[PDB]
């Protein structure tokens, strides 16, 4: 990997004491960054095949995949809310799997906050907005969440710049 040192953030606004946000590619983030965890935007079966599931498989050259196939034959799925740890591969020490709910597939969005909490065993992490791409939440009001629910640091990198931009306008209203 690179030489830098590990949890190297750079160029983040900071929104509250705990919550940071950065217009970034959360896997070129992870490369530059070294983060202990990297968190993904997993689904229940750790099927990584889109979203942001699949931008960080592809970038360990589908280790990700074959480490979460050869879990899940043993141990079963996650539950909406959910989250487990396995490995960061290149990316990271470690990657915590967080399944937000999937509204555009009819979950119950008061299972963002259950997906959040899981944040709250790692002290720094970096993070998508859960729920949002595939799975359809409203990136405001996952930010929110975010925002009243993670008390570790969490370090939130949006690569829609359009998003972005409304994401920090709102918050700052
Ligand atoms: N990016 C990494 O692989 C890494 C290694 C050691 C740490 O304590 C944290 C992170």
């Amino acid at each position: 990997s690179n030489a830098g040192e590990v949890n190297s953030f750079s160029g983040y606004l900071k929104l509250t004491d705990n919550v940071y946000i950065k217009n970034a590619d959360i896997v070129e983030e992870a490369k530059k960054v070294k983060p202990t965890v990297v968190v993904n935007a997993a689904n229940v079966y750790l099927k990584h095949g889109g979203g942001v599931a699949g931008a960080l498989n592809k970038a360990t050259n589908n280790a990700m995949q074959v480490e979460s196939d050869d879990y899940i034959a043993t141990n079963g799925p996650l539950k909406v809310g959910g989250s487990c740890v396995l490995s960061g591969h290149n990316l990271a020490k470690h990657c915590l799997h967080v399944v937000g709910p999937n509204v555009n597939k009819g979950e119950d969005i008061q299972l963002l906050k259950s997906a959040y909490e899981n944040f709250n065993q790692h002290e720094v992490l970096l993070a998508p907005l859960l729920s949002a791409g595939i799975f359809g939440a409203d990136p405001i009001h996952s930010l929110r969440v975010c925002v009243d629910t993670v008390r570790t640091n969490v370090y939130l990198a949006v690569f829609d710049k359009n998003l972005y931009d409304k994401l920090v306008s709102s918050f700052l209203e």
